[PDB]
C-alpha cells in the first residue's frame, strides 16, 4: 500500500497502483500539455460517469491552469510519466455542493482513476 | 452596440447565437461532425455576469471532438452553425448548458449561460 494525502484535510488521497519512472525530470509542470487517460466513478455508486478509455481518446489539458477539477490539478502535479493511480476526491476538490450535471450530485466524492502517458510543452 | 442579427439554432429558443465576427465563407470553412475544432471561449453567468471559465484567460484554445456529446449540448449546436475565424456570443438556457444540477461553486442550477466562441481553426 502507498496511499499519498496530497492534501492535509485528506481530500486529494493518491492511491498508487503502478509505480511511475520516478525521476525529478518524470513529472509534469505548471502549464504543460498533460496526455492521461482515466476512468471516474462516483464512490457511494461505484459506477462510472466518465471514461477516456471507453471513448478510446486519451484526454489532453494543460497543467495547474484550472482547466480541470481541483483534485485533478492536485494529483496529476505529483505524478510521474507511466504512473497509474487511483484517487479519491472529496467534493470539495471535484464538484462540490453544486454537483454537475445528470452525473454528479452535489456533495460526491469521486474515484478516479489516472494514467499519466506522456506530457510536453 | 450595433444591431446584430440572432440566429435561433433550436425551435425553442434555447440556443441563440448572435455573430459578432463573421467567419470566412462557403462550406469549405465550415467543420463537420467528428473534426477537431479548436476554439477559444468566454463563459458568463447572463443573471451574474459573473465568467466562470475562460480559455483566453488560460491562453491556451481548447479542442474538442464536434458533434459527440463531449461538451454541453449548446456547445455542439452552436458550433457546428460556425464557420472558420467566426466570433458569436451564443445564449443558452440551461437545458443546452448543465440543467437543473449546475456545475460547480460558479454555475447554479437552471443558470443561462452566455459563451463568446471563437472557432480558430478545424481539422479531420
Amino acid at each position: 500500500l502507498e496511499q499519498v494525502h496530497l492534501t492535509e484535510d485528506g481530500g486529494v488521497v493518491k492511491t498508487i497502483l503502478r509505480k511511475g519512472e520516478g525521476g525529478e525530470e518524470n513529472a509534469p509542470k505548471k502549464g504543460n500539455e498533460v496526455t492521461v487517460h482515466y476512468v471516474g466513478k462516483l464512490e457511494s455508486s461505484g459506477k462510472v460517469f466518465d471514461s477516456s478509455r471507453e471513448r478510446n481518446v486519451p484526454f489532453k489539458f494543460h497543467l495547474g491552469q484550472g482547466e480541470v477539477i481541483k483534485g485533478w490539478d492536485i494529483c496529476v502535479a505529483s505524478m510521474t510519466k507511466n504512473e497509474k493511480c487511483s484517487v479519491r476526491l472529496d467534493s470539495k476538490y471535484g464538484y462540490g455542493e453544486e454537483g454537475c450535471g445528470e452525473s454528479i450530485p452535489g456533495n460526491s466524492v469521486l474515484i478516479f482513476e489516472i494514467e499519466l502517458i506522456s506530457f510536453r510543452e
